[PDB]
């Protein structure tokens, strides 16, 4: 079974379009999804091989149920709330997400373009990001972002459904949150106290070494070992976004996993805290206005519909 | 002697559009800004040359200029004058500053963005921000190459700089910029043929129509002016597409540079107005501007000295 | 594995097609060549990694490989089969070794090909030579973009290279050429919608036209043939223009890789003879086969060992 | 005043040599295209920006000046002069126009020249059709790196734009071609210590051999030359291999550019009638010249009109 | 697979060998090092993707593997053997860790060098560094290209990695390492021809000199070797040219890794003890060793569990 | 101009600085490779154009061009002044001639200095090799973006060159070296603050300290004067890293390039002596001098008229 582009190359422009199927949209839909990857070969291939244009398409828990019947992926469900003492998780709707990525961000629009016209009438947009690579994969924070995530085999292990769920095996759950920082207050902090935020060095990205990195940095809450002692990973491909005359300064956070357990307690690790750490550091200056679930399945079971 | 900002860019395939109004009290703000801008641009990049090719370009409106400054104005610095043809609408929209931000990357001119509007904060107000992309091989949103005819080396400098004619001045150049939007819908419901008559230009390889077929209500007809000598009057373009997939907007951002607006402005008349044997320019059936401002863009040494 | 020749190669933007036959006598130098060509496409290809992309693929055709070697035969070796179509012909012409040389730029291409016939000078005689190169967007002499639809990775893989069912040529495949010439003046007389329909593809987008629209004449229409197993039946193709502007000569060199000659005949058979609903395909309206032939290019194992 | 050609064009990998002879009653289609070819550069090259370096050059020989245009000559015009010596023979052969299509890219090349003689069909003869490619290291057909004392910049300028001595034709420049044919297999038997006698440079490091072990009929002493005042005569050369291995070709197109042709003809006596120490350029022992022709290639405004 | 370090690296045009001895006491912070070294690999190389191609390959002698671990040994490891030929000597030199690092720039090298060495102060005596460099066309020192015969993927898998000859290794390879200062004033007396004739093959073209003419002490005659399989034995070598021209030192250095380090080491004794019909390996004649070592380079995992 | 040096050079990632001192009897193989190493510069770097960027200044001491040459001096040749602060010394080290060797690969550096000193064996005497090479965002060896305010364009030429004030020698400039030694364990134990209150900039986004926040013993403070006009007077510096990890030395090598060696002896007495409010520029504390030459760089035309 051939899985979607869920492990890209590096890319340094994305489009992350999500939307809501209107009542009556479902047939529309259905033709789409079995039309997406031809969709990116036509508009990807004349930039071949540098455009590395890729589309991954996910389905939410309920346009799921209003597209198929039978079984349905074992860990599907709408994204869960997440309400901390301080910060919250809020979920916000989303029937169909596409997470488009290439080298080039005319790549992104175009492809875009024609899903959006084949669904005109079909789909109400919910939200839309551009997003774009900022230097030498710095964030907004201005850290280097990615360079903990998975690789080859590791990657194909944390991120591709499995035996554990042989009908769907070859899909991936991808959760999305928009964020927007409060730049004002994270400058005011020395970097020295941003290295403490974040559990890793600003200008070398060397962790941070056991015995100085607090309990509620962001690496040590996201760091989680499994019953059996194995870490248990993730793939991110976070994107920078903004727009400089409303002062919106953001990062984009899109997590895959084969199973949502694994970046959900992630979640409640940042959101709810642990034992020793109130809550993840990072959210004092990060809010979350988005929250949604996807499962991405095997690129074979769309071509079938 | 004088040092132009860098109108005269290499191609780059990032640009940011900044307009602003400066608030009431915002001006001794502003003109700190101004005598640092080179350096920021400098600071953000530096460390991503060569390949960087990060520049600002900042311009000046009429209004503002008056707030801001006294002695000398420019001779051909004026508001935008609105053009109210038979059927289509040049606006004026208020604009008192231009930040023409380009670079071969977005996160340069982001950053640069944002540090420019850092420094701003509490003295101007936003009016247009425009995050443009080039597309494809120099395509613009309705499938043409755009720039083909642009001047360049020694022409390009003889169009688009000030030069004797207005001493105080020289180095310094005119900006006109207008925000369009396309209406894609009507457009992809004409055959290429008919659409290469709108243009006037071959779709696929971008070779002229010839005399014998170009219409006369065709872009490049309309835009075609010669000057009382014979000579041919250029500007230099630098159009941007942009736009939102969802809202559906699919956007040409114009900038057109001239060493007087006299120029940019009879090719506006000839477009919305019409000539003799044209109603209007045929693409203003595609395409409804919504924003429209002048900058005059001094001499880079012009705002070194504040 | 065996390892194959380097069938499934990189985007190369040059290439150089080189078909031979081998002269009385000629068949111990031609083997002393084959079992050296991997060690020359290092020579010349090495010092200029990694942009050079370099390869050869050798193809050795029916007679030929009867005076080159004994032992067993390829299960679907055979002369090229001339169809003579109720308007257009299929033409079988004389090959008994194919060059299938590509790289990044045409140089290197020539520098494998000088090395190649200095070993074979007085052993072979040249049928054909091609210069061929591709479009700036991957863009064929018609002005379609070409390639789009071949098969990548493990699906490329399982449609080109033997296996099991003929397992002691396991990592060969089958190639076939035709060397087609365009009548451009013809072509460009079409409307692009009217292109749009002999392909089966958007001209400018490239965006396959829908089932309820594409003519069953179309290229597109006819080269899809689906197996008994249920699943399409895939070739990989790596066609390269080619030509002369002062003889007026426009050219495509088909190239078509596959698992068995029976795939590739029956595309053939279609575009030539026609179906139920198509009398040919339209392409042949403006382009004629003037070769034909069809090569075993063994995997590169087979020829190490001589 | 004047905006010349792009006869100081970066380096570039492919180049289309076309010439053409003017039929009968051809002038005006050919008056109409010179016309327009700097607009058909643009055409086909704008949208290869900037990767694509496309250039055309297009120069008018002496007797079709004649047929094209009246009023003032160019001082230097005149038919390329056959040299008769006593072993090597440069050949004069027919040409009216010459287009130099030069880029980064064959296809390129290509494209452009389909253009011009699609304007010309019916007009002019073709005489000559060669594709050149350089070699990856700046390597000619002979294995030596070939372009390396091309003066550059403002000698350049100098060197090769026609000046105040012709002021109604300052920004021109005058060029000469020559296609050679190479015998490959006697060139390939001498050592490469023999080779870099021929040549005057050494063949892996291209530093020049010094003046005391230069050969006198090298072909850098040769092609040397002073002028009364004791400064180089200096040209710009832009030479290509092209061939065909099924026909065993392998050759050399010369182009030299310079702001009169004298410098040019110097050299080339030398090369092919002697000196007092040399009877001959030695690569002319194996390299035949078998074509000859001399353009002058207008300032690009005097074809704009 | 277990993961293996990046051994198989993409060419890179610089690297970084750094030799160290462990100071006794030095082990518990070594131990902590390896453990680390993989993600101070990706702090420094992760930003500078994917352009920098960061790699560290670390290596461990027979000694200090003693020294440092529990369990069993890699079957083949032990001490480099010193070679006492009649002529030419390969020493064995003190190393416990080689650091063999890879990129495309020397910075980045450089920087994860001294990441590497900021752990170790104190613990650990540095025995050799050197910065290479490539030459532009993959040539070495002695002006012939260096690098062509390497094997290749699933050849090259195969030659390099212990597999299940040894499981509790495999993923690990054999690394061995030799300074080398060359005579060019010797090598530089020599005509082309006569360098060709030490070396193997031709200068200018990289072409190998045909079995009727290649000298029996030729350096490619006496590397190749066939096993007892019939078939040929290979090595995987990364050689880096290196040096000063104030202190006239130009040099390679030679690394070379095997499954085993029989390999190498036939290769070696072929070269320093000759063979019936060659005294030695010309190349020696113009190339002093001052270093060897041999050491193990583990798969990723097993030093990720320390 | 006469034709100038390559004084102003594209950045380059990769550098070799070269300096040597002349031996009795070397004089005239000395000018016999000057009036050569034009052509030497081209003979290397032409077959790398145009990403190889191959580059030499070649330079001469006081003492030297008394030896050489007879005739008119340089207005501004002199030997380095020794600067003797009451903490930090300036030392002058013995230099006759300098080779500053700059490309976008150390290989091509590597090739033209082997050229060079080839040519020069036997008559001068090595003092100084530095092989240098670029950290990836344009940052030294202290992690601060090195280069951000040095003068382009027609500021640069106007800064650089020697004019009508010393007419015979119009094209020329005046090199000022220093290699430095760092402390980089006392730098890593301050804060990024701390850093940014020593050098004057930010160090992450490379914007300068305001002038209410700068201290006035920071680097970039002392290191701006102004001239008799009021405007700044400047220098064009291209510091390159080098070091070993091994001998745990980290470096800048520092060269500033000027008209006259007034305004970068101006600079070094500030940095050095200090001012009535600043003891010595904090860079200093942190940074050991250990050479020290002054040359004389030629125009161009001057080295090929010998
Ligand atoms: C709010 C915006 C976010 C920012 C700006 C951000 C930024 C960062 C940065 C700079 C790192 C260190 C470098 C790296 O390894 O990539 C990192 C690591 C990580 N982040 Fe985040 N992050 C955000 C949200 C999240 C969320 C919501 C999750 C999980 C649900 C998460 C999971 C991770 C994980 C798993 C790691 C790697 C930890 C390890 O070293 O083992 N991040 N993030
Ligand atoms: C006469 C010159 C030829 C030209 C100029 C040409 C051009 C094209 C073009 C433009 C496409 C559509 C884009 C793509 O998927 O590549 C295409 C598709 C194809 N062509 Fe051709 N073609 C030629 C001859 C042939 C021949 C002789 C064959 C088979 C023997 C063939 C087999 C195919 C196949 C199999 C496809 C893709 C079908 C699918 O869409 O699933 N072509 N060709
Ligand atoms: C001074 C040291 C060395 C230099 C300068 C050098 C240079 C070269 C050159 C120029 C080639 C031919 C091109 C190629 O295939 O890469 C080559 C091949 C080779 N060298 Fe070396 N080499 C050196 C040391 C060694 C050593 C010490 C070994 C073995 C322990 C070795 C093993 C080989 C092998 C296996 C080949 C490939 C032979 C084949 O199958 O063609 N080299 N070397
Ligand atoms: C250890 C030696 C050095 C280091 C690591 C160093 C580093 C730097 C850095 C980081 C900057 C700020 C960015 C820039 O504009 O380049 C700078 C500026 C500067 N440095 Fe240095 N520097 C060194 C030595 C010197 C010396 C010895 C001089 C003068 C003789 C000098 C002259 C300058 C000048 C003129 C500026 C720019 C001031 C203006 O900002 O308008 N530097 N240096
Ligand atoms: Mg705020
Ligand atoms: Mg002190
Ligand atoms: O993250
Ligand atoms: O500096």
């Amino acid at each position: 079974p051939e899985p979607q582009m869920v492990l890209s190359p590096l890319t340094s422009a994305a489009i992350f379009l999500v939307v809501t199927i209107d009542s009556g949209g479902e047939d529309t839909v259905r033709d789409l999804l079995s039309d997406v990857a031809s969709l990116e070969r036509a508009v990807g291939f004349r930039a071949q091989p540098d455009g590395r244009l890729s589309c991954v398409t996910g389905i939410g828990s309920e346009a799921w149920d209003r597209l198929f019947s039978g079984a349905r992926p074992a860990g599907l469900h709408p994204f869960r709330e997440l309400d901390g003492p301080v910060h919250r998780a809020v979920a916000t709707p989303g029937d169909l997400l596409f997470h488009i990525r290439a080298s080039r961000l005319d790549l992104c629009f175009a492809l875009a373009t024609e899903i959006m016209g084949r669904l005109r009438g079909a789909v109400t947009p919910q939200d839309e990001v551009h997003g774009f690579k900022y230097f030498d994969e710095r964030d907004m924070l201005g850290f280097v972002d990615g360079t903990e995530n998975p690789t080859g085999a590791a990657a194909r292990r944390a991120v591709l459904v499995g035996a554990e769920d042989p009908a769907f095996a070859g899909g991936s759950y991808a959760v999305v949150q928009k964020y927007l920082h409060d730049i004002d207050a994270w400058e005011g902090l020395s970097v020295e106290a941003q290295e403490r935020v974040i559990g890793r060095r600003k200008m070398t990205d060397v962790e941070l070494s056991d015995d100085v990195k607090p309990a509620d940095s962001h690496v040590a809450l996201t760091s989680v070992t499994g019953p059996d002692g194995s870490d248990l990973e993730i793939l991110r491909d976070n994107m920078p976004f903004g727009s400089v005359g409303r002062e919106e300064f953001g990062t984009y956070f899109i997590g895959y996993a084969r199973t949502p357990e694994v970046t959900e307690t992630m979640l409640e690790r940042m959101f709810l805290g642990t034992a020793s750490a109130p809550h993840d550091r990072i959210l004092d200056f990060s809010t979350a206005v988005t929250g949604s679930l996807f499962f991405t399945p095997a690129a074979d079971f769309l071509e079938d519909l």
